């Protein structure tokens, strides 16, 4: 339990989105057995999308559903030996990230064709400058998986919280998730305001809160697997604390960050005057605050407590 002073929201079209969530990944070759389908439904991935994107319905919401489907199918391809070899991790991430640049060869693994279909749908109808900034966010995410594989290979665990966050902030995938809230909402935050120091601090709070929530929710699955790059394990190594002290420390950190997040929300009216936002930009920035940044913070908190997540080698083979 944590202090998330934000209203819980869920798309009114969530029942349909959960009922139809399997048709897209099955048609892409991402779910190939019936047991794989049930394993997927147990993740609650359409549920998570409907809470990340409460403002989306219909096809817009289905794009968010497919993003969560692909994202967790993708992340599963690295829990095994591939996530241990940075050469093989890079080999796969480069075939996925290639879709950001052009058409994939038909020999690409299905996980890459899945990403290509999502990225094609994310960009259509957005400004080219928005597509380029989002493609950069994806490349940061893929490169982060190669850094995590480098840490496991050379058996160099993250010795500090600082060194962990510099790596986990990219692999958590929050920024590509927030980017899709703009696409699913059919709006764009003023690009000069996205780059502002105030917005970056708010975005960084949303990332930190998410990875802290995830490191606590999946501590058992990572303790039973000897993983050393988890915030509760790193705090015990960095500060010599117990498990009960590090966990309560992480509650205080998500506590302090969400109060600082409120402080920054109150600065946005002044931030808009600084960048001379017209009324339309003022509204798009308001939508970004409530339908993209707030939703990625609150939506993750509700879903980490309800997700069942707390044989796929075919998807990464040419
Ligand atoms: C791109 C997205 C998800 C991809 C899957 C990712 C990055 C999952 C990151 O969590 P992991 O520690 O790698 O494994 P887990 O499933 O939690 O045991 C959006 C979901 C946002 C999250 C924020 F925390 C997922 F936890
Ligand atoms: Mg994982
Ligand atoms: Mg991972
Ligand atoms: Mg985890």
């Amino acid at each position: 339990d944590f202090h998330i002073p934000l209203p819980g929201r869920q798309s009114p079209d969530h029942a349909r989105a959960e009922a139809e969530q399997l048709a897209w990944p099955r048609s892409l070759g991402l779910i190939r057995s019936d047991a794989a389908a049930e394993r997927h439904l147990r993740g609650g991935y359409a549920d998570l999308a409907s809470r990340f994107y409460p403002h989306a319905t219909g096809a817009d919401l289905d794009l968010g559903v497919d993003l969560m489907s692909w994202a967790f199918l993708f992340d599963d391809l690295f829990d095994g030996p591939r996530g241990e070899n940075p050469e093989d991790t890079k080999q796969l991430t480069d075939q996925v990230a290639a879709a950001l640049d052009g058409p994939l060869p038909d020999t690409a693994p299905p996980i890459a064709h899945g990403f290509a279909d999502i990225w094609r749908r994310t960009c259509e109808g957005m400004t080219p400058a928005w597509c380029a900034r989002s493609a950069r966010h994806w490349r940061n995410y893929f490169d982060g998986y190669v850094d995590e594989a480098e840490s496991r290979f050379w058996n160099a665990p993250c010795d500090s919280a600082a060194q962990y966050l510099a790596m986990r902030r990219h692999t958590i995938g929050v920024q590509p998730t927030v980017d899709l809230a703009e696409r699913a909402g059919r709006f764009e935050v003023p690009h000069r305001v996205f780059d502002s120091a105030v917005m970056s601090a708010m975005l960084q709070i949303a990332v930190d809160v998410n990875l802290l929530l995830n490191d606590i929710a999946s501590l058992e699955k990572e303790e039973a697997r000897g993983e050393q790059n988890n915030m509760v394990m790193i705090l015990r190594r960095e500060h010599g604390w117990s498990k009960s002290r590090s966990v309560s420390h992480m509650q205080n950190e998500v506590r302090a960050r969400l109060e600082q997040y409120l402080l920054l929300e109150s600065c946005l009216p002044k931030v808009g005057e600084i960048y001379q936002l017209d009324t339309a930009e003022r509204e798009a920035l308001e939508r970004y605050r409530t339908d993209a940044v707030r939703t990625v913070i609150r939506g993750s908190y509700d879903w980490h407590r309800s997700s069942g997540r707390y044989y796929l080698e075919e998807l990464g083979s040419s």
